């Protein structure tokens, strides 16, 4: 049976006209709540951080690849560059390239990721190495966000990101400085501040990474620390009938509202 959480949360869904994907982990028990947990959502830039985390698992045992710089020719800048395009005919170390991925939603920096990691498979394989066994990425900058209706391309389940970036950022899928670059990354994200954000309350200290692209898909993933308590991990994934709709972050801040409730 449903618990008053996840008719909150379908009520919501309802309402909105989408579909709504929800998984939380609250580390104080390990218990999970779940609201379509098993269902593939396409990640768009959340899929930032799994890419970004593959990166930091390489410099576990080259101590110096995040200050490697790293070329930007002009023939590089997709379509949204905004730290990118500042190096343009210059360049990039990948700790400023994940910085820019994951703090800006910048794409181009995302594709020297993918780059780095030998294609969107060596993302998939990263994930599959800490033992994410739903994480997909298929495709580069900009198209990996088309987020067609049913499309397993670039995809995951929400119990599967929460998990992981349970293991990424509070457990130890990867290395102590690694694990604490990735938190440090997260907390300084700049689009956050409409979508899980907005909906927990003012005294919590959190990291995230949002994600938006075709048929209207808003999603937002993040690490949360709460007044007095144990952390918590939350997966918000939202997408649309139709191809062009609109963005919807009120509807990830009303999720993350939702589930703080009672906590």
């Amino acid at each position: 049976q449903t618990s008053a959480v996840q008719q909150k949360l379908a009520a919501l869904e309802k309402s909105s006209g989408g579909r709504l994907g929800v998984a939380l982990i609250d580390t104080a028990d390990n218990t999970q709540v779940l609201y379509r947990g098993d269902e593939r959502f396409p990640m768009c830039s959340t899929s930032k951080v799994m890419a970004a985390a593959a990166v930091l698992k390489q410099s576990e045992t080259q101590k110096q690849l995040l200050n490697q710089p790293v070329e930007i020719k002009p023939a590089d800048l997709v379509n949204y560059n905004p730290i990118a395009e500042k190096h343009v005919n210059g360049t990039m170390t990948l700790a400023e390239l994940s910085a820019a991925a994951l703090q800006y939603s910048d794409n181009t920096a995302m594709n020297k990721l993918i780059a780095q990691l030998g294609g969107p498979g060596g993302v998939t394989a990263f994930a599959r190495a800490i033992g994410d066994e739903t994480f997909r990425l298929d495709r580069t900058e900009p198209t990996l966000n088309t987020a067609i209706p049913g499309d397993p391309r670039d995809t995951t389940t929400p119990r599967a990101m929460a998990q992981t970036l349970r293991q990424l950022t509070l457990g130890h899928a990867l290395g102590e400085t690694q694990r604490a670059q990735l938190v440090t990354w997260l907390k300084g994200n700049t689009t956050g501040a409409a979508s899980i954000r907005a909906g927990l309350p003012t005294s919590w200290t959190a990291g995230d990474k949002t994600g938006s692209g075709g048929y209207g898909t808003t999603n937002d993933i993040a690490v949360i620390w709460p007044q007095g308590r144990a952390p918590l991990v939350l997966v918000t994934y939202f997408t649309q009938p139709q191809q062009n709709a609109e963005s919807r972050r009120d509807v990830l801040a009303s999720a993350a509202r939702i589930i703080a409730e009672g906590l």
